[PDB]
């Protein structure tokens, strides 16, 4: 609809800005932390997205990973570049994420991968889409036929792949959280695990997976909410299995 | 050129055949286990390539992942679909690989990813390209500032990440050995490690990374060629450090 | 919904088949008569579509296999290739279209240009889209500021341009009616005129233009349908003026 | 090589800048000087191209399209947007052209269509390419088997279509002189006719057609050079037939 179409068009527009500097970034500093990085393109992409929202939705709030941090019953969650590292290195797996939350709940989410021309999205009650076509989670009911995936987390990823690679086809590490979550919704992977990360980071992939028919919970199997920190996105069919094994990795890591 | 131009065009043509079935493969068969598959599309794609080569180079030899394993002074090495599992699940990381080997040494190599429209290639003595433009390995001299990558091998993977994770920036597991290797010569990743592997998964990757200024040796450090069972591709500035961790991991196993 | 999604996916799939031969037709065929090979591609593309419609909509008339009824019937129109000349010569302006018609009314239409990665479409009542995002006809209400289009038709084209020449900004001849019609609903051109063509070749574009807010009438100015004898697609703002010149041109000729 | 690889990469980079605004000069900012916003995109793009050239080839002349008429040994001819009308309307047929001239002769040429991902180029003595593969002029020997092209020129286009229509297979009017001339070297069109356009805006195309084995002369039939005003690009198999037909049009005019 209105807000959704606006988002798709907006992220595709800004997506071209990132394409100009893709792989050719000069200023790269380690943002809030030490593991990840951030660039001047990050903020410039955010500024472009933020100016447009404020333009058509003046009385509404915004919340970026770095910079703007507001709260309201009409809130936009922006992540100018998810997979900054990939972006900087020239890997195509990076995306722009945008979610619209109203009255505390996610009403719609969009994830756009400039270099892959992949715009995945969904608005609650309307299903999940991918560049115009409907997407649904997979029907792979057992791990022997599943391709899972996870993020790069110290002490977690290695031991997680350690235990999982044995019971699945493959485990992928792509480098863009939002996209990977949307991929479960697209049905390209059967599950996606992401440890100790910011909750607002995946508001867009969450609604996409849920509208795609998937299941999203914390490492406890409990419905994923704004107070969860670890997330598990799946096709709902092999969730229990993934959850069990995830606690087996978190335990082993003390 | 003649053989290079021929190879680029042939792979691009066959790539469309694969696009038709991408993510919509009805039946997949387990070659040796559930982690090792192949499809009838692999076969149809190879046949298209084989038939074309036979037509213009009738007396030359052809060697493929399956079906044809000829030997000779003039040999063409084929991998119809490098990343079959990704291909079946609908992930974009899969490619067609071709290489012309003359007297044991690979003269030209072409790696084509249909979903991503990425054709990387190199001819002996002519440099490495990416869809017409020149590519060269990264200039990252420190492992900390590197993004390495590897395949999904049971036991070795979990261990490799485990070790490498505290030494690098990120480690990726995309799914296509040929592409993953060519990605090194593209400067998208700083190194790539392969455990247990055939010539058709890396003949094209060696020449690309080599003509792109990088290094390719077995796990011991010996400059390998057609095969060696173990491979390490890199920009050459951190090859030793990677070989160090690799031997650690492999010994930590045994 | 069900039909529209079915159609978007089916065409995006079959379009890849056309991409195999696209411009790959050797001159031995273009010289002897590319009519044959083109028909083999046409036949094969139609076969794949027909086979699928049979599986999902078993009791619906496909391309008049069960007659031609301007009222009281359910029909599926298939155009495997529109812009055949462009296709043969290697021009990217060619497409594949599918349209479902009920009682002479186009309920939904899809135009897919494989080489441009453009999927335009519309369902009756839901508006027109372009790869997931909404499209609408332009708002240029003065012929002198419009970009028009027509086909390379004998007699008609030379004159149509003579006229339009000073009355309008630019006139384009793309060589792809369906794509061209759709481009009107996308607001890329302000009006498109067709001289002596198969109505079923632009039925998909018909619904696309109307749902995008424009209008489509025959030369006599009557709203057009899938059986009309002539076509004029516009943004609905300068439609009367084009009909005028069109008829003037028709007078001059025959 | 150095200059050609730098140009290919440079045009591909700036191309995304154009994409950000492609078809994005809507009515809300169309009623607020849109021919000015397109001049900002142009100047901004021109600025990027100019800066990079100066940064790598410092003491070399730069005759930007909307720049100055410098003179010297080494000269770079730039055109930020060729096909401005299409660009403004959302049509994909627009390009960025760059030609490098030394000693008065064009040494290399690049034509990049951002919206189509088409990079056509050639180096004197190295032939023509299209995203890495070799391209060559068509092999059509008679006009009745050719698809010709020209632009939209008042008093000329009409008559041209008139006289050409009954001698040729089909004529096209796409809207981008450089892209269109390049398409002759790619073999998509058998010939192209421009009417009173500055040689500079067509220099990149000229080297592409010639390295592709084509023919480019002025309306008289003599080699095309800076003293030319009207051009004819062809495969060299039907050049004379075209010159003959074009001259008849020229007669009908005045």
């Amino acid at each position: 609809m209105d807000r959704l179409d606006f988002s798709i068009k907006l992220l595709r527009k800004v997506g071209h800005l990132l394409m100009i500097h893709w792989g050719r970034v000069d200023n790269v500093e380690k943002k809030t932390g030490f593991k990840d990085i951030v660039t001047e393109i990050d903020r410039e992409a955010q500024r472009m997205i933020v100016d447009e929202i404020r333009k058509f939705f003046p009385d509404e709030n915004i919340m970026a990973e770095e910079g703007i941090f507001e709260k309201g019953d009409r809130l936009w969650i922006i992540d100018p570049i998810d997979g900054t590292i990939n972006f900087v290195h020239g890997l195509p797996n990076f995306s722009i994420s945008l979610a619209y939350v109203e009255n505390g709940e996610v009403k719609l989410g969009v994830v756009h991968a400039p270099a892959l021309n992949e715009t995945l999205y969904a608005e609650e009650g309307s299903g999940a889409f991918f560049n115009g076509e409907r997407i649904r989670v997979s029907e792979n009911a057992s791990l022997e036929e599943c391709v899972g995936s996870t993020g790069s987390y110290v002490d977690f990823t290695g031991k997680f792949i350690e235990r999982m690679e044995k019971r699945t086809r493959r485990i992928r590490i792509l480098g863009s959280a939002a996209l990977n979550a949307a991929y479960v919704g697209a049905g390209r992977v059967d599950f996606f695990v992401t440890w100790r990360i910011n909750p607002w980071d995946i508001a867009a992939g969450l609604i996409i997976v849920k509208e795609a028919g998937g299941m999203v919970t914390d490492f406890s199997g409990k419905e994923a909410n704004a107070f969860s920190k670890n997330f598990i996105f799946s096709n709902g069919l092999i969730h229990d299995e993934v959850v069990k094994v995830v606690n087996e990795v978190v335990e082993e890591i003390g």
